[PDB]
């Protein structure tokens, strides 16, 4: 509203903010994993999407980053849940994600409900009577782990990312990247075969969450048979005769659908829904197909076997955006026009209680991050100086002076606005102190084709994949071409610099 342009985006610059560019069980490691848009079966190989880590390249240099271990066990787990928050009553999915990460369960819960609704015939059912069930039957044969020491993860980020993942990182929005890849990277899983069954019951007489869950607990447990459960037997789902009374005594209807993971002679595609007392399926051939380990696949996740994508990238702003987007704090559908806004940054309250501000250029990136170019010596200044930034006349002079300077390096829209505040001291924005376009060097990483432009006095760095369309979006191609080439090692860069992706 009181926004005023100080420089139109140079009109000869283009307006382009983006470009739209499993043999065996061990190949899932370092791939993205889809929660929201997957099958909702935890650890299901189908939810493995695309490679994030270039594993072949990594293992060619450091073979010890991978660590397989033979297992020979069987596992059954049953879960009953009256609603989609109760889905996580045993933290089944929660504990698969890296300990300490801020996990948003919404998408997982949404995906399960979406699947339930697609798997089971459309209903008039009174949700009060509804309870859900899940069964897992697993022949476990192996275990795969990627090294996850932070220093390992940084090395991977720097040099061992899949080039199409690097593409998505710089040529689409984080939103788009998560739609295509999913939200997590596979670091720890189990291999073998698995039968997975979902149940949908209408409890005849209980509406209490716990009572219905105990009813489902009993039903699930009366509804399958594993005789002689040897690892490394007969298996069937469905009740008959005596066991059917166990079900009908508590449920007016209980239906199920199964899906087998790996093996042969099973059910690769989720089955239509069947009444538990009417239709039984013999999985015996499928179970004994699992004696051929060639038929094995990814079947479940290790605790902490899923790492956020943010652990696999160096860029501060992408890391934060991934996190914020996952948490539903931010959502930019697609990359946009960058611009510098000269606005006010909160510093402190005067001894009269008055808010005092510095005037600051803030680069808005394609991704919509705000990179505040702060003056850390602004806090030293005396109250009356800072208060003079509230005078329209000093704002004119300073804003125009900053524009005159930054204009030498950036040909994008520069605007000023005396009524816009940005507060990084109390709060997405980032602070980069002592930004100075004159003090920079650059080098290209040969493995990844990323340019890293770094200021070795102030310890900040702007990164971008090597396609001129990007510097052109910021109208900085001239400037960057003039920047002298000076290599620094990746480890020095990420250990000693803050890196921001343009
Ligand atoms: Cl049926």
């Amino acid at each position: 509203t009181s926004e005023i342009i100080l420089q139109e985006r140079n009109s000869s610059l283009p307006r382009v903010w983006s470009k739209k560019t499993f043999t065996d069980a061990t190949d899932f490691l370092g791939c993205s994993y889809a929660v929201e848009n997957g099958t909702s079966i935890i650890g299901d190989f189908a939810n493995a999407k695309y490679p994030v880590v270039n594993m072949k390249k990594l293992l060619e240099r450091y073979p010890s980053y991978i660590n397989p271990k033979e297992l020979r066990t069987t596992e059954t787990k049953a879960l009953s849940y009256s609603d989609f928050d109760r889905l996580e009553k045993n933290k089944t999915f929660t504990k698969t994600v890296k300990s300490g990460f801020s996990l948003n369960l919404g998408p997982f819960k949404f995906g399960r409900q979406k699947t339930i609704k697609e798997t089971f015939v459309h209903n008039t059912d009174d949700s009060e009577k509804v309870v859900h069930g899940e069964l897992s039957i697993e022949v476990v044969n192996g275990m795969l782990n990627l090294q996850t020491a932070p220093s390992a993860l940084r090395k991977i980020a720097a040099d061992y990312l899949d080039e199409l993942f690097v593409d998505a990182l710089y040529n689409s929005s984080m939103v788009e990247l998560m739609q295509s890849y999913g939200e997590f990277v596979l670091t720890g899983y189990y291999t073998g075969g698995r039968a997975s069954a979902l149940f949908y019951g209408v409890d005849t007489n209980s509406i209490q969450f716990d009572s219905k869950e105990k009813d489902m607990d009993v039903a699930i447990n009366a509804s399958y048979e594993w005789k002689n459960k040897k690892p490394t037997g007969n298996l069937s789902i469905g009740t008959k005769r005596e066991n059917s009374e166990t079900i009908t005594n508590k449920f007016s209807a209980l239906s199920y659908s199964i899906k087998t993971l790996g093996g042969a002679y099973g059910y690769s595609i989720s089955t239509p829904p069947y009444d538990i007392t009417n239709y039984s399926i013999d999985l015996t051939p499928w179970l004994q197909s699992l004696n051929d380990p060639k038929t094995h696949t990814m079947i479940d996740l290790q605790d902490g076997g899923l790492y956020p994508i943010s652990d696999f990238i160096l860029e501060e702003n992408f890391k934060q955006r991934y996190n914020d987007t996952h948490m539903d704090f931010q959502y930019q559908e697609s990359l946009e026009e960058p611009y510098i806004e000269i606005i006010k940054m909160y510093i402190r309250k005067s001894n009269s209680g008055e808010k005092l501000y510095d005037i600051v250029p803030v680069l808005n990136t394609r991704q919509g991050d705000k990179l505040i170019f702060s003056n850390p010596d602004a806090a030293s200044q005396s109250d009356e100086e800072l208060k003079a930034n509230s005078i329209p006349a000093t704002f004119l002079t300073k804003s125009n002076a900053i524009k005159d300077e930054k204009s030498k390096y950036y040909q994008l829209k520069i605007k000023a606005d005396p009524n816009k505040t940005i507060n990084p001291i109390i709060q997405l924005s980032f602070q980069i102190n002592n930004v100075d376009e004159k003090g920079m060097y650059k080098f290209k990483n040969a493995n990844t084709n990323i340019w890293y432009i770094y200021n070795p006095t102030s310890m900040y760095c702007f990164a971008y994949y090597d396609d001129d369309y990007i510097p052109d979006a910021y109208g900085i191609l001239d400037w960057v071409n003039g920047i002298p080439i000076k290599a620094v090692t990746m480890t020095t860069l990420y250990q000693r610099y803050k890196i921001y992706g343009l």
